[PDB]
Parts: C-alpha cells; sequence; structure tokens
C-alpha cells in the first residue's frame, strides 16, 4: 500500500526543486500550493485553520463527525496548523508560559488552552494528515532579545511536539510531523532553530515567523540562508506565503510547500490575480473589458465569465462575483504551481521566473 | 395548514402585528426575512433568484429537490424575481415588452428573464412566496422615466399572475406577491397600487425604494403608498433596512422586511446593538469584556466578549465576522420580537420613542 510519508525529488534546478510527498491519502505535488479548507456545501492537499476549529464547532465535535476528511468532504491529504501563529496574533488574550499558553476565559466559563502536548492531540482529533509542532510565530519586528527567547522557547516546544506525537500509535504511523523554524530575521538564531528541529527529527520543515510584513526584500534575504539550514532530503514549508511573485522567488530559494489567504482575501475584496498582475476589477477600465479575468487561465470562471460581468456583480452588491473572483484565485494559485513544477522538470525554471516576473510586473492585463 | 392565510391579532396607528399561516408554518409579523444561504429564530427565508439560476441553476436545484433541500430549510421560502437585477445590472441587458435578455456569457450561455421565465425559475426553486416579476426603477428617476417604468412592470404584474395560476401544483401551494412602483411619486404609486389591486395577490410588496433616497425620503413615500395597498393583505418593503428604519417602517404599515445589513455588517465589522451599532474594530473594545450587546440573547453574546472579536477581527481571524454576523441576524430578529409584543400590548407608539431615545444616544 501507500506509504506514511516519502519526500523524493524528480528534477532540481539551483536551490529550487521539484517533485512528489506520498502519503496514505494521495500524493501531493511539489512545489505546492495548499488552499484553506472549508465544511463541504486542482489542489492535492487542503488546510484546516485548528484555532479556528477548536472553537467553533470544536475538536471533538469535529472527531465524532468524522474528522476534517468527513468535515469538509475530502478524502485526499489534510494539514493542520497548531495555532501557534494565534499565540502572537492573538496574545492580548493569552497567558503565556513554558507550559503552554491559555486564553481568556469566554463569558459561558468556557476557557481554552493550547500546549505543545494538547495541540497535538487536537490535530489527532481533527485526523490531519499532516501535523505542525506547536511553535511561537515570533512577532515582527522583534529585538534579538526577544526573538532568541521565542525561538528557543519553540525548540523546547518542539521536542515536546516530538514526543506528544510518537505517543500514539494511531497518529505516529499514519500521520507526519512538521517542525518550524523560527528565528525572526537573525541569521544565527535561524541556524539554532534549525539545528534543534534537526536534532529531534522530523518529517518536514517548515521556516515559520516570516509573512508578518517584512516586505518581500527582507522576506527572500532570510530565505536565503534559512532554507539551506534545513535538511535538503526533507520537504521545505513556508508559512503564509503569498503573492504569485513570493513563491516563485521562495522556490527559487528551495520551498517545496505553500499556503496563503490572499487568494480567498483578494477574491473577496475586488482583486484577481493574472499573469499580467493583479488586477483591480472594481475598476472603471473593466465595465466594458469583453475578455475573462486572465486570457489564459483554464478554470471555470473563464470559461464563461468576463471582466465586465464580474465587474458589475461587485458594483451591484452580488455576492455571485467576489465567489467567482476566489474560485478563479484559488485556480489561477494551482496553475502556477503546475507551471512551476513543468519548468523545473524540464530544466527552464530559471527562464520561466525571468518570464514570468517581466509579464507579470509589466501589468499589460 | 390552509395554503396562504394572513390574520391580524392587534393594531396601533397603522402599524399592526399578526400572523401568515402557511403549508410549511407561520410566519409571525412584522416578520424580518433573512438571507438563506446553502447547508452546510426567523420564519422565513429569502432565496437570490437571478444568483441560483446562474449558481448552480434553477434545473439542478429542483432535481436536488428545491431550495427547502438546497438550504436544508423545511419552513417556508420567498424568492425574488430578478426584477432588482434587472436596474443594477442593467447595462449587461438587453429589455424590452417581452423580457430582459442578459448579455451572453463567454461559453455561449445567455440567461433571460421575463414574467413567464421568472415564474417557472421561482417554481423550480419551489418557493412558497413568488414575487411578481417587475422592475425596481432606478433613483433617481424622472416622471417621465418612473411612470414607463411602473407602468411596463403592471403589464409584468398581470402576466405573472397569469403563468403563476398556469401550474396547479404552484398556485395551490404557494403564494404570488404583486410589487409596487412609482419611484417616489404619489400619483404613479396610486396608479401601481390600483392596478395591482384589480389583478389581486396575496401579498403586496412596495418596490423601488431602499435605493440610495434616504429615510426622510423613504419614510415619506411610505405615507401615502402603504395605504393604497389592500390593508387585510400583507406589506412587503424590499431591501429594509437599518433597525430604525424598520421601526418607522412598521409604524407606516409595513408586515415584511428583507436587508442584507446583517450580514454586510457582520463583514465590515459593524453590530447592531440596543445602543445604535458600533464599529468593533475601534481600540475602545480592545479590553472591553462585555458582550457586543448586553441585552441580546444570542449564542455569540452568551459566550464572546467584545474584546474578543476585536482582536479576532485584528488578526484576520474570519470566525470574528462570522460571529459579528450571527449576532446581528439574531439581534434583528430579537427587535422583531420586541416589536410584534409591544403592538400586542398596545405600547408600540412608546417602545418606538424608548427605541430611537437610546439607539441614537450611542451610549454604548
Ligand atoms: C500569513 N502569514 C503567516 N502565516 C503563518 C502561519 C500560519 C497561520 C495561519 O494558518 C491558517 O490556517 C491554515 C490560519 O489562517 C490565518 C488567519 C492566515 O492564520 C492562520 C504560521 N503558523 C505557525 N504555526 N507558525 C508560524 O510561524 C507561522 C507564520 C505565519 N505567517
Ligand atoms: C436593498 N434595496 C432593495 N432591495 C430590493 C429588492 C430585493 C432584491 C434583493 O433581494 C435579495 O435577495 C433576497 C438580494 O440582495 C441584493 C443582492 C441586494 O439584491 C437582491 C427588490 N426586488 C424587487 N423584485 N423589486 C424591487 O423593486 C426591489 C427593490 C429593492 N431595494
Ligand atoms: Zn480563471
Ligand atoms: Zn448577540
Amino acid at each position: 500500500d501507500r506509504p506514511r510519508f516519502s519526500f523524493s525529488i524528480a528534477a532540481r534546478e539551483g536551490k529550487a526543486r521539484t517533485g512528489t510527498i506520498e502519503m496514505k491519502r494521495g500524493v501531493i505535488r511539489t512545489p505546492a500550493f495548499m488552499p484553506v479548507g472549508t465544511a463541504a456545501t486542482g489542489a492535492d492537499i487542503i488546510l484546516g485553520n485548528t484555532y479556528h476549529l477548536m472553537l467553533r464547532p470544536g475538536a471533538e465535535r469535529i472527531a465524532k463527525l468524522g474528522g476534517l476528511h468527513s468535515f469538509m468532504g475530502w478524502d485526499r491529504p489534510i494539514l493542520t496548523d497548531s495555532g501557534g501563529y494565534q499565540v502572537m496574533s492573538l496574545s492580548s488574550l493569552t497567558k503565556q508560559s513554558e507550559e503552554g499558553v491559555t486564553f481568556k476565559s469566554h463569558l459561558d466559563g468556557s476557557r481554552h488552552m493550547l500546549s505543545p502536548e494538547r495541540s497535538i492531540e487536537i490535530q489527532h482529533l481533527l485526523g490531519s494528515d499532516i501535523v505542525m509542532a506547536f511553535d511561537e510565530c515570533t512577532p515582527y519586528p522583534a529585538t534579538p532579545s526577544r526573538a532568541a527567547s521565542s525561538m528557543e522557547r519553540s525548540m523546547r516546544w518542539a521536542k515536546r511536539s516530538r514526543d506528544a506525537f510518537d505517543s500514539r500509535k494511531e497518529q505516529a504511523e499514519n500521520a507526519a510531523l512538521f517542525g518550524i523554524q523560527q528565528g525572526s530575521v537573525f541569521e544565527n538564531l535561524r541556524q539554532q532553530s534549525a539545528d534543534a528541529l534537526a536534532e529531534i527529527g522530523f518529517d518536514g520543515y517548515a521556516v515559520g515567523g516570516l509573512a508578518v510584513g517584512e516586505g518581500q526584500d527582507e522576506m527572500f534575504r532570510v530565505l536565503d540562508f534559512s532554507v539551506p539550514m534545513l535538511p535538503d532530503d526533507k520537504p521545505h514549508y513556508l508559512m503564509g506565503v503569498g503573492k504569485p511573485d513570493d513563491i516563485v522567488g521562495a522556490v527559487e530559494r528551495g520551498i517545496d510547500m505553500f499556503d496563503c489567504v490572499l487568494p480567498t482575501r483578494s477574491g473577496r475584496n475586488g482583486q484577481a490575480f493574472t499573469w499580467d498582475g493583479p488586477i483591480n476589477i472594481r475598476n472603471a477600465r473593466f465595465s466594458e473589458d469583453l475578455k475573462p479575468l486572465d486570457s489564459e487561465c483554464h478554470c471555470a470562471v473563464c470559461q464563461k465569465w468576463s471582466r465586465a460581468y464580474i465587474h458589475h456583480l461587485i458594483r451591484a452588491g452580488e455576492i455571485l462575483g467576489a465567489m467567482l473572483m476566489t474560485e478563479h484565485n484559488i485556480a489561477f494559485y494551482q496553475q502556477l504551481m503546475q507551471k512551476i513544477r513543468d519548468s523545473i522538470s524540464e530544466g527552464r525554471f530559471s527562464q520561466f521566473a525571468q518570464d514570468f516576473r517581466a509579464r507579470y510586473f509589466a501589468r499589460n492585463s
């Protein structure tokens, strides 16, 4: 049968790689974009907001309903985060210590807590295939003192995540665990986090603490030295990235996995991604543009709907407009990953990145 | 249960409270009718006919069991006719006496709306209350533009009546509402009302409002338009509205409401409270341990504080807007219940004064 977790590289070019991740529920073609999973009403894997799901409707409720695969109507692999991002983005509502993170008690007495052990337990109840270690996304900007103490605490939490993950045979035999590298924008702290994660051992290694307002120039600079610190024979996950040009540049620096809310956030805010850069469909230039959102896109929206139709739908307050924008953006992101995977296999990825950026920045939509 | 039976239990001024009895349940009036969604306290929900015929299509919904199966909702459902999209999407339409033809899509598909096709689609959706195919006259409109538009809509209202009665299954189990037009002009409103009464309908909706006219102008049109409709029939104000808009509209004879603001506000960081709307994104709520509203009985206010929702939206968690949306919908139903209670008690005039006094002071 299919293996638990097997990462093989089929072709390389520079620091970029293309290949597959084999799991019991399907194959993940890398470099991969992993869209946000939703409740049931082309991607290889979807994600679940662990913090969101544990509050609504609850990890135990999800488990009794059959798991996220039953909850989201998705039989392919699923990855869940650990909540370490919400440890930072919601720090004002948290009491934090070495044991874990305790959130402010609710008006009904209910109180939620996150720890390396509880996070893995929740991710097991959700039935996810790829588990993220409980970490802390260090805020940006952060002093070298604040970044060091946070990264060091996160590495202590990473070891407890490893132990808690291995404490369940059912989870350790069917799922995979990813360590998350921290260190903010500092090379030395990044090397300490990578060394700590490798000594513990993980099926995959994620680069955390980025996509928090640092800018692409700073993000690329951190990727330049951070990704070579991770085990080459293991997949590399850049959390929170990103824009199409962010993804292309990140693949050029050794990243194999991506997640981002921009396709949905842009689709709900009137922005569509095209090969000629992003477009604001609300602009009057599209009032009578009879072309689809993107001339090359093969998604269902571009085969039927014009820019003019979508422009007037959003102007008229029809939520169908944002759904088509969202539907296009998600499919466009998968088409970007496919073109990236193709170009690495052909040995023409460096040419693709140049041609992509040239046309994506000219904005000749 | 009867097909459609509207009875008034208590009156005060032009305001009324009562029930609408249908084969699938009872609708307590004055009623707010939230926007129905696909399955994942209101008496009736609505379905965007124009949206549903495009996604996933009226025929697909019919084969799935109808909107009651589609939305997991066994209670009554009301569907609009598309007459609003005739105006809001007029740039993509070719309009004539026969109906409205939308611009052909990139796959050759073309959609058309007419009094006959609209009623057929609403039958395919399996809705319990059908709206006549009309045209929401744009605002502002010249008296010439409003007259031709209203008269066209009344010819469409008659064809809607005939098409509705052409199906025994629909005519014996559903209801048809006529829609009054005339923009902001009294004489044109009287012609539309007279025309709709000569045709005959189970209910009468006040259309062509909530299109940017302002509350003062909207109330002024309601002052003379609602008394033109049959008193023994329900009155539906389409698109209204804000909480104070609803209270003022009930004061002028409206029994039914629909509005996207509870969802539009919940997604844009605005929550409705008895002390007026609040912008949860303001820093004053960063540590406000109180719920969104002190009196609200919804699930969100029993568990979540203003501080928690404020930080969720600030952190980009979509759960924040869901709680805001859930509260706004439940708050709207609590407003209708308090209105229905006060009419039954004979103290509605006092409620309207007390509501506006506290709602506009903004002492949240
Ligand atoms: C956007 N920038 C960005 N995302 C990051 C994440 C993922 C956190 C997001 O995963 C989403 O669910 C799948 C949730 O939806 C939003 C609201 C986007 O937040 C959650 C991170 N996760 C962990 N564990 N650790 C990190 O250092 C980290 C850094 C990030 N930077
Ligand atoms: C907000 N103001 C407003 N709404 C009105 C409507 C309902 C049309 C809306 O009903 C909603 O679905 C249930 C949809 O939400 C949006 C997207 C707002 O549009 C649909 C009207 N409908 C008809 N048939 N005729 C009218 O004269 C009319 C006037 C309106 N003024
Ligand atoms: Zn597309
Ligand atoms: Zn509430």
